[PDB]
């Protein structure tokens, strides 16, 4: 069980932190909408959530990561949630095949439930 | 015609605000994108935009929302983009199928036509 | 080859620099994601990433653009990944089918590799 800390980025400028499938998967477009584990687990930093995008070497193969909403305080493990778009993809255990974008949270006196 | 400020958020860590349905729409994926209409309509804090994104849960259920921007001076009805992936999807009236995120509208010296 | 300073917004209040194909191209939905050619190149300003999303007048045509992230020290063509949803899709030279959103880059202490 490993925090949000604990992700890399691949270079300095990169954007986004490297997701991984912690299992091998197999994603045929019938299946649709597959969560696949990371292991990794928020909560997020202070003032920010987080937005999970395909990384675009693995959407160009056919597999789509739909866009994913990480709220500030979700203690619970980061999915991914993906699709194979035309053929069957194969996720190995250890590929990258997310990554996670961190974004400032802004405050609006919206009611709250 | 309600504005964005009507909008609640689901938790104080939530960083999406809930999007509703006003009607009650059945999707099928040979059906395409389908704009769905929430009667809740711009414009955004100053400084802000908009992104409409889906909610996980409903993203799980087979329902993909397209990721929308909301420009800071649109005054319309902000509309749902939504594509059912691979089976009939129904959203009842009222169910909560999108979340709005605002974020930072960052100033450039990029020509305005 | 022209820097992203060339872009520009259809309206002040847009949150998005419009992003054009260099090229005709017809997609259909079996051939899977697209990268489209834009003739336009990072990096980006400092401190900020890029978002790259759909039109919403294009996506309810048909076309989906997959949301891309543009690093901020990315240096090569801006490409638009693009899949025909349901329908045969034609676009045309200088036809608009995406938008750059700018976003700031938080730094983190998470390590860089
Ligand atoms: O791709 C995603 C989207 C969401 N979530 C988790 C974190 C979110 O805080 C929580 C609730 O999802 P949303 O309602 O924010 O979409 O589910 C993921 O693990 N992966
Ligand atoms: O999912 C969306 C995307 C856009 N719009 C509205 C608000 C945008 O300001 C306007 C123009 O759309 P774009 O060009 O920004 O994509 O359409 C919506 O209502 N829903
Ligand atoms: O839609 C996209 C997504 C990415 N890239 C370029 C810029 C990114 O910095 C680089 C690496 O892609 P990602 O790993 O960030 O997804 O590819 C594009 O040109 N278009």
């Amino acid at each position: 069980k490993q925090p949000i800390s604990k992700l890399t980025r691949a270079t300095p400028g990169s954007a986004g932190l490297d997701l991984c499938s912690t299992s091998h998967t197999v994603l045929t477009p019938e299946m649709g909408p597959q969560a696949l584990s990371t292991g990794i687990y928020g909560p997020l930093p202070p003032n920010t959530f987080g937005l999970i995008l395909g990384r675009s070497s693995i959407t160009m193969k056919g597999l789509q990561v739909y866009p994913g909403v990480i709220d500030n305080d979700y203690t619970g493990e980061i999915k991914i949630m993906a699709k194979a778009v035309n053929n069957i993809v194969t996720v190995s255990q250890g590929n990258r095949i997310a990554q996670l974008i961190l974004l400032p949270l802004i405050e609006t006196d919206n009611k709250v439930q």
